[PDB]
């Protein structure tokens, strides 16, 4: 790519749907986590969750697309268990059925999220990236890797 | 037909007229009970109840085509053992000694009815159609299959 990478942890190989494992030493500014899969060919929504801890209860950035109303994804997040105001964009950039590579990168002030090498949505940090030490994924995909890099 | 459809209960092969089963867990939205059969040659009247239980007093949804006035179905609701008020379609669209294909697709404000694959009926539902569970089938007609399925 356009920006030196350099592995920050082991990638995790075809991880099983639901998968949850950790983000080792928390997520850092300049990392960027790369999810390469499948979207399934009936799928209806899938989740990829930065959150702090094993019970859901804290989630930094929960990324959703919903293969409803036309297509749509939602970002929000979970804290102490309560859902804040959703942040919808209005496009689907996966399609059932089909390959695509999933990158979230980690700077100072918001996510950037990238679909198929292309800016899809950013997200606004609301609560500290560093304390999310653990992804979770779940619904209708397949994974054949997830990368962690660094510039 | 126009949308993909996957099993959600297994189906009720040549299932014996008059015939009581369960419609596992209830009846849910968007599930789509077919009942595949011919009318008897010579037919007086058929009945497909959606009922709370084996007992017959409540049942969400009564269909029963008569051919009798020129032909029409009665649909209507049993509570407590008492019939409401019927809703008669003033057409039969089955014929004596042929095949036929009959969709109920549970919709969340009604049931819609296809037979042989065009709308026949509406019905709305006059109390929750979650609490049936179970199908009754009787009268002058033989099924080949009864399916459930859901998109
Ligand atoms: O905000 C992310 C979560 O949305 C939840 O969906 C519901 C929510 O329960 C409620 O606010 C309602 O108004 O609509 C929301 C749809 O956005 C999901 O159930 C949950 O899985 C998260 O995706
Ligand atoms: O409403 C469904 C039931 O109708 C019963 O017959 C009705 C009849 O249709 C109506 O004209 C009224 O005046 O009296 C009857 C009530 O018993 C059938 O006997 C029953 O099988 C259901 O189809």
């Amino acid at each position: 790519g356009s920006m030196a990478l350099f592995s920050a942890q082991s990638p995790y190989i075809n991880p099983i749907i639901p998968f949850t494992g950790p983000i080792q030493g928390g997520l850092q500014e300049g990392l960027q986590v790369t999810l390469q899969g499948t979207t399934k060919s009936f799928a209806q929504r899938f989740v990829v969750n930065f959150q702090n801890s094993f019970n859901g209860n804290d989630i930094a950035f929960h990324f959703n697309p919903r293969f409803e109303e036309g297509g749509y994804v939602v970002c929000n997040t979970k804290q102490n268990g309560q859902w804040g105001p959703e942040e919808r964009k209005m496009q689907m950039p996966f399609q059932k059925g089909m390959p695509f590579e999933l990158c979230f990168l980690v700077q100072r002030s918001e996510f950037k999220v990238m679909v198929n090498k292309k800016f899809f949505v950013q997200y606004q940090h609301r609560v500290p990236y560093h304390l999310v030490d653990t992804i979770a994924v779940s619904g209708c995909l397949k994974l054949s890797f997830i990368t962690f890099q660094t510039q």
